């Protein structure tokens, strides 16, 4: 299959290029596929990569184009004036703008298929959207088409939507090419920046909440939320997936499911993006969400995650019950047997389930992965699948038998419907992991566990204290161990308001640490401890970040090499009052008095491009690795998008900009 027209290296500055002679009436069937490898010299304005139109007076709504906006949205229009049919199909955050101050080459494509009545758009190897439309128009359906142009749309004798950049290669086909062909044709260097991809070895179409960490041995490790029923926090099914690199981030392992329940199958789901439909959620599977990583002095690695029983949301969960009882001074996870009103049971030594009314063992036990046994044999429940049947969501028992689990909605014995924290440990730097341990009720018996601040933990250097950031909704909760992670305690710090205080730590000097965190007031706060986290100052705020009131998670790390003769920290955050956008990386130099000189910053892409949760690490060669949500993950317009969490790298010289 060969193009009706192929052109190369067309550099344009808003004026376009007429190719009417070279396309006129060549779209015989009316179907089309247009594949465009381009880079933009300026992202400003609405820009058309090509335009096929009726250019006559009064026919300004008779055209087809593919367009780009200054926020990375890719779309297409197909409009006919006299039928008054106006089709617009798009997806936000589909393309890249710039990277290290150079324009990024993207390859995008549109396919119009008359038999299916669908338009499909592709960017950098991903089919970003395919939509069936009742008012479908192919080229033959639009009346009096007479002008075909590169880099604009000719409307009433004037060039509209002028493209600024270079069309490195553009191919027009007069048929609808198949999906696999077009994915391949749009695959390029941008495609290789995705570690996790839709329907890879995780089975998930969607991801959020990346975390990077560099181990002592040189391995670069990642974890992430694999979110199956779109990108919703809740209700959903979420697993923690992981992937690692032993060549300084150049190549990564196929992702593994590292924390995952099996009450619901981990399957690729086409979550609707329409107004209304996009609010759909599943009934909820048992969930792990929001990971934190730290490597211990002895090289054992810990990973923490929040744990939610099936159907339980952060917002509706109980805040007044830890899910534990205290019996003879020991804390045991409690259970309610189906049909009881009270929690009459506890999981005690060797996972034996006791009846607390009689203080005797039952026939039941719970293994270290939370599965229930009766007389030494596993009880089972049937797994759920989710599907779409005529754009209708269905959940059903799918024929797979899995172990009954205390976190499942079908369990005979159930935990309190609240949030928990679990951790797992690895002795081989992430290749294999222990069974999970639920954190004891460190907030008290009558409070829920904290919520983790996604990213890393630290080991403070003078005491060896391990610190894990978390929050409650009104306090900071700094989880810590003074015995190399054998037992855990918490410092609870009341906050000026009800912040979603996702935090990360840095050490300024021995004993002196700061916790940087999200707030609800638009600013990034930092609290200071001069005794390795035992006591904390009142909040101070960064002067140079101004965000919306909901705020976003951040990443901050210590860096090992001197910059301008000073110890340095590296901060990643959005910085925009208009959304989760305008990602920046800031270098802060530690002054002799332990204040920070925020001396340099680098804008990650253009200012209106999306940038939400992020994670930094220092690579073994002292370059910087960044993985981030390259979209606005708060916006109701950018939910449920595929392949939007890339990994990129910077040398310090790439970052030392703007002063
Ligand atoms: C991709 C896209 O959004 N196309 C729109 C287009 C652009 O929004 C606009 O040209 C970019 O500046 O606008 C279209 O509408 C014209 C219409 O816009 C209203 O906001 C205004 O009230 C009207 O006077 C008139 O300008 C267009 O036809 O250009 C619609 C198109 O779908």
């Amino acid at each position: 299959e060969t193009p009706v027209l192929e052109k190369n290296n067309v550099t344009l500055t808003g004026g376009g290029e007429n190719v009417t002679k070279e396309l006129k009436d060549k779209f015989t069937s009316g179907d089309f596929t247009v594949v465009i490898k381009y880079n933009q010299s300026s992202e400003k304005g609405l820009q058309a990569l090509f335009g096929i139109s009726n250019s006559k007076p009064g026919q300004q709504n008779s055209y087809v184009d593919v367009f780009l906006r200054d926020n990375g949205e890719l779309g297409m229009e197909a409009r006919d004036t006299s039928s008054n049919k106006n089709n617009l199909v798009s997806r936000p955050a589909s393309v890249w703008g710039k990277y290290k101050q150079e324009a990024v080459t993207n390859t995008v494509a549109v396919v119009a298929d008359s038999v299916k009545k669908t338009y499909s758009l592709y960017a950098n190897g991903t089919k970003v959207v395919e939509k069936k439309v009742d008012n479908f128009l192919n080229i033959k359906d639009i009346k009096g088409i007479d002008y075909y142009m590169l880099g604009g749309v000719k409307r009433a004798g004037k060039t509209a939507f002028g493209f600024n950049g270079t069309l490195e290669n553009i191919k027009f086909f007069n048929s609808a090419l198949d999906e696999e062909t077009v994915k391949k044709m749009t695959t390029n260097a941008v495609t290789g920046h995705l570690i996790y991809t839709a329907n890879d070895t995780t089975g998930s179409n969607y991801f959020r909440i990346p975390v990077l960490y560099t181990f002592s041995n040189g391995r670069v490790f990642s974890s992430i939320d694999a979110r199956y029923g779109g990108t919703h926090d809740f209700l959903n099914k979420i697993n923690i997936a992981t992937s690692y690199s032993d060549d300084n981030g150049k190549t990564w392992t196929k992702p593994k499911l590292t924390l995952a329940f099996d009450d619901f199958a981990p399957v690729p789901l086409e979550w609707p993006r329409e107004v209304g439909g996009r609010d759909l959620q599943i009934s909820g599977g048992a969930t792990y969400i929001d990971s934190v990583i730290v490597e211990k002095k002895n090289k054992q690695v810990l990973m923490f995650a929040d744990v939610m029983p099936a159907g339980v949301s952060f917002r509706e969960a109980t805040r007044k019950d830890s899910g534990y009882k205290q019996i003879d001074g020991n804390y045991y996870l409690k259970l309610r047997k189906q049909g009881d009103t009270d929690y009459n049971y506890t999981i005690r030594e060797n996972g034996t389930v006791y009846d607390d009314r009689t203080n005797r063992p039952t026939e039941f036990s719970v293994d270290k992965n939370f599965g229930i046994k009766q007389n030494g044999n596993y009880l089972t429940v049937e797994q759920y699948s989710v599907s779409f049947e005529n754009n209708k969501k269905t959940e059903y028992r799918n024929g797979t038998k899995v172990h009954m689990n205390i976190f499942y909605k079908d369990a005979l014995f159930k935990v309190v419907p609240t949030n928990y924290i679990a951790y797992i440990s690895s002795n081989d730097h992430g290749e294999s992991w222990s069974a999970p341990t639920l954190l004891p009720p460190i907030m008290g018996l009558n409070r829920n566990a904290p919520y983790l601040g996604p990213g890393r933990g630290i080991i403070e250097s003078s005491t060896g204290r391990i610190l894990i950031p978390s929050y409650t909704g009104k306090e900071s909760a700094f989880i810590y161990s003074d015995d190399n992670g054998a037992s855990w305690k918490v410092k609870v710090v009341p906050l000026p308001s009800s912040w979603s205080a996702e935090a990360q730590f840095v050490e300024l000097s021995p004993g002196v640490i700061q916790a940087y965190m999200r707030t609800n007031n638009g600013k990034i706060a930092y609290l200071t401890s001069k005794d390795a986290g035992t006591t904390w100052s009142a909040p101070e705020y960064l002067k140079f970040v101004s965000n919306p009131s909901y705020g976003t998670q951040l990443s901050i790390i210590n860096y090992s090499q001197l910059i301008d003769g000073k110890k340095a920290v590296i901060l990643s955050t959005p910085n925009s009052t208009n959304g989760r956008k305008h990602g920046q990386i800031w270098i802060g130099l530690i002054n002799d008095d332990n204040t920070i000189d925020w001396r340099y910053h680098h804008d990650v892409d253009y200012s209106n491009y999306g940038y939400s949760y992020s994670t930094l690490t220092e690579l073994p060669n002292h370059e910087i690795g960044l993985m981030f949500e390259k979209f606005d993950s708060w916006s109701r317009n950018e939910l449920h998008m595929k392949n939007v969490v890339p990994y990129i790298t910077f040398k310090i010289e790439d970052l030392k900009k703007n002063l």
